[PDB]
């Protein structure tokens, strides 16, 4: 038997004895993801280059892919009737959903990640994280500032050679391939685990001058293992969804450490760092800042940043050992 | 006026007063790429996961993505009645087209490049090179053993977030964006030129222990620049087509130099290095082994390898100088 | 706010305080419908004409569109875990679902209707009807023989210029357009009603020699109104989903009466006549055999036939009056 | 060997030693049809129902399906640099192409036929006719006023369950099936001929009160055959392209004769009757007004009408005889 994402969500929802609100939320985000998909693969681009004529602009003015993505997400989610607060890397402040549509959930997301990679046609993705609104008082940005450990569900869609949605909840990580022919996500990999140890390290080595001595020591090892083993391969697409997914599937390690110009890392805690740490932990891997677990940070600002190192348990443990040795 | 690859090729072919053969070939390649695109993006995969069960395929039958790609390109090209010799990365020997389907052109291609990125859903592409037959002899491999400078047409398809076909001929390099909604490649950038200088270097640094003194020195310069400039960013997707395109479009530099596991480099000269060299040069960029222009190497083995350094001219020459110096 | 079919079903299911079994059933049938869609619009047909080569057959042997359609339906439904008995115009006997997958519902369907229209590329569709298994004893074909009035839900998908799914349940009829770009059904028409009286009659007049005096009288009227009003237009696609849908949307009347060679009508009670009568009644229209309501017939055989006349209330009432006058 | 319309047109064009102009035109038409197909099948309609909300279109802006079709065909054809005069059903006057984009061909087309079937999702199509300029004069309407027998190429696209492009030139009629998955029309039937005799008649019988004695008599014969044969089946989709195609492929007969509301018939001679007449005759069939071959009528008004009777030869002549007799 074949399992579509829609079917899976409904079962999980049925097992968990949900009132159907969370299920609706995931169906929506699934719908959202499929629309972004289409916009990202450039369907109907021929209209932007005057196939039907009547055209005054080869210009900025039309939505960039990012502004489109954000709107799809915001709208589709609001329309699920399951949210009360949304946070988006694209909006300075949290969106508070009108009372008429207010549901019990909070969502943090990055509508289109790997924007540096958009123009070159590289892989780009969508990252989400969902919390249960704990507080009883009016919804506000503070409902977003819950540590990673409170995630009910988190995941990403990767728009690469093909589209994949990865979804992580309390009992594990599942990969659904997208068949755009029928517009359905198929479960192709179940109860996903990352290998204990990989043979690939990912980090922008252009920052070598800015790295702390640990990162420096670690990278040295991978190239010149003291034990004269085979050196790790390097890979860095420049899009976090692409680099992280490759990590989940092939194993190894991904780094975005603090670097002297980015004393607090670059990636965003709530919609970039959080979801991924959650996926990595539910998959048997680790996610640390170098000195603590991402999931445990008590966030203070919805666009706060954080260093992050995630991936195969042994590969990260090895770097945490270098850090403690750097006392 | 919107331009479609079909119209571009026909137009160019008319200007050149061609007899129609090479146009036919180019339309074929184009048809083939569309086909591969579909497979790559996994449309119809639901039928691999039993959506209709298995009674369907009486057979033992299904295709790896790479094999399907190769059957597509072969059949499609053969079908064009324009080729006589074909070289695929996938076959041990040049393929000699049957007399009935034989045309005067020689096509070297990699039907699906970046295969270590296939199972992670990272970017992949198809790479092609076209020549005119240079003998009156029965067609054989000798006909595919020409130097890059004799190419008539070469380019690639990048199956990334969106799909792009880049085509290079004597008069320059044009990029066509695939609009899957209506099945057409739309000319989106015309008579393309690479930035003289770039800000990104692209190379698998895990082979550090194996690089020659020049690549090593050059690498240091990008991380710790002598002018005390900002360092270059690093990007290495793992897929030659994806990494090379980002280079053409943002500028900078891509490297795959020699290493002990490969002394003569990794990438293939005929269907990998050659075509990308032809695009780079038509785009105002440089393509060297570090000692020679890649396009001037007269091959002697269809699966021969070569070291490749390509990208923006100031960048490649800065490295060529490092070589010239050490020598 | 936009309403996808998936979202609608989940709400209705939520209101009705369902245990989620029926919802899953509709999600499945929705998935089923989307797959048939793709097969019907001939996606990937290029493989049937040797685009990738390797081909021994321009032949029967591969599935006809019908055999594919049936399998998609059967499988997808069984996999919803909500059915215990299925009836399909394509299977002599009812399918009894294995206990491991046995759910509480019964489904009667015609995977691809308008098979006479398949070769000419005319509109073809899918028709379904769902019952609640009433009996407490082992599931068997007798669970299918419930009169139309017991339908929990019924509808059809029309594969025409565009794909539409029409769905009818206790509180009304809703039309969802299919956006194959995102693979979603959008609610574009809500709480649908048929107009009281239309200006189009549909029936195969080739059978004029076989018709009863009522049908004959009625057709006379439409052409030569005694009251010297404008005569009705004629329309008959030859595909029941296409003709019926046009009736729902534009109003008027559709006929498939008994004709001397088909003394019991042609269309099938359970998967052809039933669902449509149900849609028509929930839309304010009528569905009679000429002497009684379709929905009220107590069926005796799962492939039993029945005459049927459906459409605008006044238009049908007019023909029921001719019948009683023909005493 | 699989044949794609792109390859078929190029091949045919080479055989004819054309200069490439007419091929370019044909590729354009083909590109246009793909475009219309997308619109017709409602891909991206979700964006009309606020999937991303409305901030999107700052405008007052959206297109009826018929208008979009007409903008596509015009722009696309213009863009081919092959046309000088265009006649669209949608415009009051012939369109004279600007001197810069002017080619030697004249195109008459109906960009979306069967519009009373549009809102019911029934089959619709595009119909085209191509001529060569017959003067040395400044191009004007006079150039579109040629008899059907001077056509160079004509055909249609049927947007039904699947999409088919049928193309007719001096050497015969070929059908290409659209495979939306990869955007290509595949030649599926070659050098097509209609059955000499058919078993289906197609006509709006609501105009019974208005038909001439011959159409009436012929109609009776199909329902009550004098040889006491089985009666013909009836089929009238309401869309000329859909009804005519079924005719070409199953054989039989299609009629749109004179009625008081139309004395000179309904269908247009230039862009409706002409092209379908050209296909029918190339396919071995007949196309009469009832008094003349349709192809021999020299038009005097681009939007002129004509009665049309077409189909299998034994069928049309049987009716022509009824006419000859009454006369
Ligand atoms: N589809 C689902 N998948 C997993 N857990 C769910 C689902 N629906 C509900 N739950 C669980 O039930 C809680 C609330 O249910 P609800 O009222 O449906 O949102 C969530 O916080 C989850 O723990
Ligand atoms: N999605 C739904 N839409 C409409 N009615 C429903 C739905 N789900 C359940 N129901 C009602 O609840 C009954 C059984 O619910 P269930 O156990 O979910 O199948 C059905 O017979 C319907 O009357
Ligand atoms: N579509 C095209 N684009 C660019 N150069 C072309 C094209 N077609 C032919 N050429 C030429 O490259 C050639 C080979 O010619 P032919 O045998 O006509 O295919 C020269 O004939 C030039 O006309
Ligand atoms: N693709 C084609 N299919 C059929 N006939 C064609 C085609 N192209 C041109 N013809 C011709 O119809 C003509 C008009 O020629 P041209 O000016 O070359 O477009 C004659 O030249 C024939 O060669
Ligand atoms: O150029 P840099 O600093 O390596 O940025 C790459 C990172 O930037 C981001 O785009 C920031 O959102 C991530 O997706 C990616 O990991
Ligand atoms: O791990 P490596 O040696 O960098 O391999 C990367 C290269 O391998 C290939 O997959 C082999 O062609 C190229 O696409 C890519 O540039
Ligand atoms: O040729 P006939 O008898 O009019 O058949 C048309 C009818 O046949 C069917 O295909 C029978 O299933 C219906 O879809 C349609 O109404
Ligand atoms: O209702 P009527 O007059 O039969 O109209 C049907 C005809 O009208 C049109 O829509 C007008 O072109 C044709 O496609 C079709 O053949
Ligand atoms: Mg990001
Ligand atoms: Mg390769
Ligand atoms: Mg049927
Ligand atoms: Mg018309």
């Amino acid at each position: 038997n074949i399992v579509t994402l829609t079917r899976f969500v409904m079962e999980e929802g049925r097992k968990a004895r949900g009132t159907g609100e969370m299920t609706q939320l995931l169906n929506s985000l699934c719908t959202a993801v499929k629309a972004i998909h289409r916009a990202v693969r450039k369907a109907g681009i021929a209209h932007l280059y005057g196939i039907a004529g009547s055209t005054n602009v080869t210009g900025d003015q039309v939505k960039k892919l990012d502004v489109l993505s954000n709107d799809l997400v915001i709208n589709v989610l609001k329309s699920s009737f399951a949210t009360c607060v949304l946070v988006s890397e694209e909006d300075k402040n949290a969106i508070i959903v009108e009372p008429e549509k207010r549901g019990k959930y909070v969502v943090c997301f990055d509508p289109l990640d790997g924007s540096s990679n958009i123009d070159c046609l590289v892989s780009i993705g969508t990252i989400f994280g969902i919390y249960r609104k704990n507080s009883t008082d009016e919804p506000s940005e503070k409902d977003a500032l819950q540590p990673g450990r409170n995630l009910v569900a988190a995941g990403y869609a990767l728009y690469g050679s093909a589209t994949m949605l990865v979804l992580a909840m309390v009992n594990g990580v599942n990969c659904f391939m997208y068949d755009p022919a029928i517009g359905e996500f198929i479960l192709v990999d179940r109860d996903v685990k990352i290998k204990k140890k990989g043979s690939i390290y990912s980090i922008n080595e252009g920052y070598a001058k800015e790295f702390d001595p640990a990162i420096t020591e670690y990278i040295q090892r991978k190239k010149f293992p003291p034990d004269n083993s085979a050196p790790y391969g390097a890979r860095y697409v420049g899009s976090m969804v692409a680099d992280v997914h490759r990590t989940l599937v092939y194993g190894g390690i991904f780094m975005y450490p603090a670097n002297k110009k980015s004393p607090k890392g670059k990636l965003r805690l709530l919609y970039e760092c959080n979801p991924m740490a959650y996926v990595m932990e539910k998959a048997g891997g680790l996610a640390t800042t170098g000195k603590e677990a991402v999931l445990d940070i008590v966030p203070t600002d919805i666009h706060q940043r954080a260093p992050i190192i995630l991936g195969s348990p042994e590969d990260v443990t090895e770097l945490l050992e270098i850090y403690q040795k750097h006392a």
